């Protein structure tokens, strides 16, 4: 059938708050079982004082998952944590959960216990009916798919002890025969209730010690604990992070014992693990490591391990590595199979065994102890080699058994462009959450699968987590950005930029990426015929080769173009698009009305008809005046040329009375600089004379003009005449009347809406400030390029990182090689690295509320 | 090759008012309102509560010792475990299946439960709580204990997906079972309403009915009804069913994902889709569906969901109205049961040929566009079963959908054949002596039934540790009623005893000819003899009185009857402790240890008659006297001897004619049974058959070629004790025959041999050695005749022995002596599960109202 890997986990138990605090404690001798008041009075009804206990009950985040506040307070504790410990497992194994919404995929999980129902029930005249909605126990599986908007099966299961193990078993069986394509599988034990202890007392069933001696020969019953655990199961080739592979799973029951219902049958265990490893095809030689369900009872640990050594001793020439993580944290009864899980899995990540707590003497009743054909685990000891056996009994008597194939895939190879700086982007529903993803992230910089998968679980929008942050990871000046994202709509805006934007060595920096590069080369190819080469202008050290109009406009169009098809690769998709001047030419590529070969050669003809022409000396110059007193003050033969803000425009005209003008109005104090344009009077009447030949150029390039789009807000043309014909196109003549017309940028600015994203595409933000000044100042103004930054991909990404900040969705895995998946053994968790919104505290049963 | 074929095999159950399927069905079919409003579990109208609720009638009751439990534990189990228990051995047995064939099979159990309210009762006070109050109540255990007790090996889980529960568990036993994992499953849904606050919750969240009704599809409908049920199916792989009430062709699961409206809103949409997908890929058309069991809980937004989603699932092409109906109309919700009980409902229909009809159905949902245009039609008087696939839904509150689609077995009766003219014998077993007379008078009822009678013969060996009484009834007989009672304890060896001489009768056997087995071991016999001009068969017809009188036809005909019966026996697996025969039964003991094949056995009482003849002796007498055997010998005449030792004060005597016949004479003169058996005028075992010896030894050194052992079973009467270790005593060879015809008959030493408790067989055409058995056997033997002289019918008395051998304590299904029944049963062959019936005496703890929080 299908393979089936174990993609996430996540979890709380006892004194760990999370799978990192649980490693912690294990590897570090930590006792987890404790002796305080949390749940009620030590000692309450003769009971014993010792039981595992989460930190914590009263903790949700309700609003993130669409619960209000009256429904959250009678929700079992249970739910509310397994809900969080569920998304933190999804995201553990670098999947978004949005990606398995409306999915097939199937959540089984083990329970037990409805002690909360029972309390919220209690007063006839004053209970409520949504304490059915948050407490029933099909509610514990039904509110996550609920929630994960999941269609496959959806169940609460009891099989005792075995419970959690069996939930796994049932999603294993569902993925393996290809009806599901992914599983939750949960496991959730709380100890409210006092009197349910003393049930299990009377059974004889708790030890008075509260501890779980596995294997030893004090061992006289077990310590009750609470846990929440969640694993995320999927078959092979949708898991981005494997920790193990299920070679097998599956289970039988006692049937009758003339012992009694809970008498552990050894026989039939052994049966169970035998049958599993001969129909999975696995040697019991394979094995290094088995967890037994090891709960410290005088008659289970002999049946036990007794049923292991007949089942997997019997032709061993090395001992077999036994453990149970009983020990270390209590019994937590249903959830006790997938907390045995976790630490298997924790220790195969680590390469080490945590060992067990309260091994003294071996159990006389088990001869492989003695003889040293079963060893337990008792110091940490390094990760060998092999399959594990995982073991949960129920005690009345439903057993499961589980074989794992750990995941031994090594670290990658050094690769090129992993030197090359990262952006790695982080969302959260507090600025904490946000800070402990960026800094996990700084500190594995060089982890590319752990950053892929940091990258591909951020997008979730503004509205379900607030915050946000960035970083540049492998560069020069880089820290944490996080920030609040401002709500609402945030439209997408590109401003293509004109001349006075080139530099020597512009574009170098991002040619090291593989799209750029490919779009250069892309735009070599159209300029070839015409003796040009864009790289090699690019690479050019002489300070005048963009001197030369074709150079320069060439060269710009071939690099906006670059930067368009960086951000496209990224999915983004322009709400609206501005160009200045040349810069129209690539706002036709933006809005698709022009093909890169069309651009490229129209920023080509329009440059060389220039060339191949001669026109009178010409100049412009910045005029600190508006547009309508340049009208009025502007001499004969002189016109404004662009208007690029409310204050600031720029004339055009004869060299002489524009230099004349220049000096009129510098006497009168009035702002006026000479721009350089190389002695040419762009966007007035005296390109008149270029038209003709640039029309019938253009002509034979753009042989089939499409029509621009709303989104596409034309600078050439005034807005009383975007409905002419010659507005609806980008057609040689559009583009031929663009150059001899003035520049209506600050037109077209004011029709961008609030709180916009605005990025320049250009090799040189130049219009920052015209473009600050222009716009609603709800607006976010980003640049993509920097003359002469020393790393302009370090100053893209910090770009694209903004552009983050500012709720735009944008994955930068997109710009470097895919990393190859699975992730490597060792990839460090991503689980314990989710934080929530926790101010609240909810309700949570009390001691008092049950019946005395 | 999809995977295994998955039959549900058999169904029990207890519902609203029902304490049984059969009176579940005749309320369904009576219409019936199961919904009541009496006080049962609490003061009706408590806290605001709607006045109506389907209850059981009784939760009290359990077979605590048959299911090893002690009474500490059965007052603090849960009653929903109690009487599922109970059901579970039910539905198994009204499969005709015995559950202890399923011991240590990888058999699976699911349960659907939502309710631990008893768990609750019992664990409210810590100073007085005991801890088996858990092993009795918790969840697990709904499932566990079964497994525990009918020794399954299988998964035992217990689920909860609210309303689909029980519908879920079937899914996932239909999964195990056609994938392979398991060979068969039990399949249980359970629900009682003890806790008053329970149905608060309810009430307050807005899914009850003020008027405590479900009034599926029905404008009026304003919410449910909650009501109790104990409902379990056992589901097998079909080569292991008996019955077959249905095949499931598909079932399956979907969950209804993230809406809008919120956890608790009902998705048409997704329920749609998983109809859809089921049929698509179990390959079946809707056009080929007859009847839909809708979930039909009677709510103003559930019910147009749910029908819409139908409407496009199935009624997109179709040109007929589709059927539909909803059981909760009837018994209201009974929540994780109610997939079991709606399937229940489906297939008591289909067993009767009739859809039980909704109630409360008065006018359309005018939110249904089909019940309004008739592409939809509610059952609501009932209607034939034409003929068609069944769908059955069951939606969870939580979103979790389950749907099924069976085919169910049209099976017709079999055809008329000559065999179901014979009498059959019926055997039962049960724990009082109320249940087995219960089987008796069903079986008698349906007399003519083969498939019904076969099935309830396969569910009776049960050890009489488990059920104490016992009966039979010889059905389709002359005369004959039941015959009930207790099984003595103790463990009961079988003996055969072959008789002798004295027993044969013009007629003998013709009645027995007509069971196949019996016939079929005659024309094997007849084979043996062709050769010397005899056939058996046309002796046992022959209406000449003296045919009997020549030997060779006496002895060939005692020697096959006695085979034919061995082998009708051997047919049932019995097979004897102890052997002891009479003289020339000594013959067929050899046939019934195993040491002498059956044309040997025929061929030896051939020249052991035929031999004698041949030699011409002088006329000679044996005579049956009424004397002991030393009283006799001392008035024995010259010439005379004793020759069989029968009993302590009876013997025959064996000589010449002439002094016979004067002794004989004599005897009845000074007042002494004397009674001259019929001999072909012959002097058996005695000095005169001397002669006989050498040309008998060298006929039979022919046919037994190769003796083989006796074994300890066999207790010779031609060898006196003394020297039954010795070579002679060693094999069944011609010598050990040989010196049977001349050497006296031991019979009562042997019979001194027989243990106490012991069932005797007489393996004879005719029970002559009946009152010498008792007097020579200890008083605590069973003595049962299995043919009788002159009988009407010694089929009907052979049956009648069998009975007896039953009642005994000793196993013989007599399904054996009869063509198999064809199987899967026909449709329509009555339930089982409704006849059995427990030791219901004693009352057990059941919470009560105030035992809960207020
Ligand atoms: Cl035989």
């Amino acid at each position: 059938g299908e393979e089936v890997v174990i993609a996430g986990m996540s979890g709380k138990l006892p004194e760990s708050e999370n799978l990192q605090e649980f490693w912690d404690n294990l590897i570090g001798g930590v006792d987890m079982v404790t002796d305080d008041d949390r749940r009620w009075k030590a000692g309450l009804y003769g009971l014993p004082r010792r039981s595992g206990k989460l930190k914590d009950l009263s903790r949700f985040d309700a609003s993130f998952f669409g619960v209000h506040p009256k429904q959250a307070h009678t929700m079992d504790p249970q739910l509310r944590l397994l809900l969080e410990v569920t998304y933190e497992a999804i995201v553990d194994g670098g999947i978004n959960p949005d990606s398995l919404r409306g999915t097939h995929t199937g959540v089984w999980v083990g329970v037990s216990g409805s002690e909360t129902s029972e309390a919220l029930s209690r007063d006839p005249e004053t209970l409520v009916g949504y304490s059915m909605v948050g407490c029933q126990r099909a509610m514990m599986a039904n509110r996550l798919s609920f929630f994960f908007d999941f269609r496959g099966p959806s169940i609460a299961l009891d099989t005792a002890c075995s419970s959690s193990l069996m939930a796994l078993q049932n999603a294993y069986q569902a993925i393996h025969s290809g009806q599901c394509p992914a599983a939750i599988v949960g496991g959730i034990n709380v100890l409210l209730k006092p009197n349910t202890s003393v049930q299990f007392l009377r059974l004889g069933m708790l030890s008075p010690e509260g501890t779980c001696k596995a294997f030893d020969t004090a061992g006289n019953g077990y310590c009750r604990s609470e846990g929440v655990v969640a694993v995320l199961l999927t078959k092979k080739s949708l898991a981005r992070r494997v920790y193990a592979t299920i070679l097998n799973a599956g289970t039988n029951t006692d049937g009758f014992k003339e012992q009694g219902v809970t008498f552990p049958s050894g026989d039939i265990q052994e049966q169970l693990i035998r049958s599993l490893y001969q129909s999975a095809g696995v040697a019991p030689e394979s094995f290094e490591y088995i967890e037994a369900h090891g709960t410290g009872t005088k008659v289970g640990d002999p049946q036990e391990l007794n049923g292991i050594t007949r089942a997997l001793c019997a032709t061993r020439q090395e001992p077999l590595l036994i453990g149970s993580t009983k020990s270390n944290m209590g019994h937590p009864e249903p959830a006790s199979g997938l907390a045995a899980l976790a630490k298997v899995l924790l220790s195969l990540e680590h390469g080490l065994w945590a060992p067990n707590l309260h091994f003294h003497s071996p159990n006389p009743e088990i001869p492989a102890l003695l003889d040293g054909r079963l060893q337990v685990v008792d110091q940490p000891l390094p990760v060998r080699g092999g399959n594990v056996g995982i073991n949960s009994f129920g005690f009345g008597g439903s057993n499961v058994h589980i074989i794992l194939r750990p995941n031994t895939q090594p670290p990658p190879a050094p690769a090129p462009h992993a030197t090359l700086p990262r952006l790695l982007r982080a969302s959260g529903r507090t600025p904490e959450a946000v800070q402990k993803l960026l800094e996990q992230g700084l500190r594995h910089s060089q982890d590319l699968a752990f950053l892929s998968m940091l990258n591909d679980i951020a997008a979730v929008p503004a509205t379900a987590m607030p915050f946000r942050g960035y970083a540049v990871l492998g560069g020069e000046r880089g820290g944490p950005e996080v920030q609040q994202v401002p709500a609402g709509e945030r439209p997408l805006w590109f401003i293509c930029s004109g001349m006075g934007t080139q530099w020597r060595g512009m574009g170098l920096s991002l040619m090291r990426l593989d799209r750029f590069r490919d779009s250069i080369l892309r735009s070599d190819e159209a300029v070839k015929p015409f003796g040009l080469k864009v790289s090699q202008l690019l690479l050019s050290t002489d300070e005048s080769t963009f001197d030369d109009i074709v150079h320069s406009f060439v060269s710009l169009t071939a690099i906006q173009i670059g930067l368009i098809d960086l951000l496209s690769c990224m999915g983004l998709r322009p709400d609206g698009i501005v160009g200045h001047s040349l810069g129209e030419v690539a706002c036709g590529y933006a809005d698709g009305c022009l093909s890169q070969e069309e651009a490229v050669l129209a920023a080509y003809w329009r440059g060389q008809c220039i060339k191949e022409a001669h026109l009178p000396p010409g100049a412009m110059a910045a005029v600190g005046l508006s547009w309508e007193e340049c009208k009025q003050r502007c001499p004969p033969g002189v016109v404004p040329a662009c208007h690029n803000s409310k204050d600031t425009v720029t004339i055009s005209g004869p060299q002489a009375p524009v230099f004349e003008f220049v000096e009129q109005l510098r006497k009168e104090g009035v702002f006026a600089k000479e721009v350089r344009t190389g002695g040419m009077a762009f966007h007035s009447y005296f390109m008149e004379a270029i038209a003709p030949p640039l029309l019938q150029e253009l002509k034979k390039v753009i042989r089939e003009p499409k029509p621009r789009s709303a989104r596409w807000l034309s600078t050439s043309i005034p807005e009383a005449q975007w409905h002419s014909s010659l507005a609806r196109t980008s057609s040689a003549e559009y583009n031929v009347n663009n150059l001899v017309s003035p520049v209506l940028f600050q037109e077209a600015l004011w029709h961008v809406p609030e709180h916009a994203v605005v990025l320049e595409i250009a090799p040189h933000a130049l219009l920052q400030a015209v473009l600050k000044r222009g716009l609603k100042p709800s607006c976010t103004i980003i640049p993509l390029m920097k003359k002469d930054h020393r790393d302009n991909l370090e100053f893209f990404l910090a770009g694209i990182g903004r552009l983050h900040l500012s709720g735009i969705d944008a994955n930068p895995n997109a710009l470097f090689p895919p990393v190859e998946f699975p992730a490597p053994r060792g990839t460090p968790l991503i689980s314990p690295l989710i934080k929530w919104d926790h101010s609240l505290a909810w309700d949570v049963p009390a001691a008092e509320d049950f019946p005395n």
